[PDB]
């Protein structure tokens, strides 16, 4: 079940056993909200990617003690005050495979990523950057342009207002046969108790390229940035056994 929980009071000083670095708090801050220790994620009007001038969200990287390189789940809760405008979606974060680019319109032969995005009206999708020059049998799973979305129909308006939404994302490596990846990797997403699973993934090209870190980086879009100054709260970041 839950292997460990991030202590947000250590987020800017190494994260304890989560081995956090790469921290960019931007305008966000660890605080208390609804009696929980949370991060208030501050999204300025017109914030998003670096193509957008406002400041929004926050980021950090973690390699927790106990990270299982073959399969692992990360989980968190998020509160959207009534009135929050989800626009046309944005990122939370997720699990990165191997080393090298796998996000931001850039791919690599050795890296992949499995992330949560929100969508319009509070939807959720699994958003995957697969590696360059690696066979996939899942239709549309190609390492070109932006990442590939899954579960569009399955989490429509899943993210509700004025409550703690529970989100999880699980990642399980493919196996290898004589160094050949076997198109048997998996992903799953859970939102407020509903689980959807994706099988038949090649997550890497070689048995030394495995699950390597959790990268958190929340922001609107691209391409559509935050329509207004607004906040959301994140809490209870957990690393969990892959179910």
């Amino acid at each position: 079940n839950v292997i460990s929980t991030l202590d947000l009071n250590l987020l800017t000083k190494g994260g304890g056993s989560w081995n956090v670095d790469g921290v960019n708090m931007k305008k966000s801050a660890v605080t208390t909200f609804d009696g929980k220790r949370v991060v208030k994620a501050v999204y300025d009007k017109n914030s998003g990617t670096s193509a957008n001038p406002g400041v929004g969200g926050f980021s950090f990287s973690a390699v927790p003690d106990g990270l299982n390189k073959n399969a692992i789940t990360f989980a968190w809760e998020v509160f959207y005050p009534k009135g929050f405008d989800f626009a046309r979606g944005g990122k939370h974060g997720g699990t990165f495979i191997g080393h090298g680019a796998a996000s931001g319109y850039q791919h690599s032969k050795t890296g992949a990523s499995n992330r949560i995005m929100w969508q319009e009206k509070g939807g959720v999708i699994d958003y995957i950057y697969p590696p360059s020059d690696l066979k996939q049998k899942i239709p549309g799973l190609d390492p070109e342009g932006h990442g590939i979305g899954f579960f569009q129909d399955d989490f429509k308006n899943a993210l509700k207002y004025d409550v703690w939404n529970r989100i999880e994302i699980g990642t399980k490596m493919n196996t290898f046969k004589n160094g050949i990846p076997q198109l048997d990797g998996e992903s799953y997403v859970i939102v407020n108790g509903k689980k959807e699973v994706l099988k038949r993934i090649n997550w890497s090209r070689s048995p030394d390229l495995l699950i390597s870190r959790f990268d958190w980086n929340t922001f609107f879009g691209g391409p559509l940035p935050s329509p207004k100054n607004q906040v959301a709260y994140f809490t209870n970041f957990q690393m969990k056994k892959y179910e």
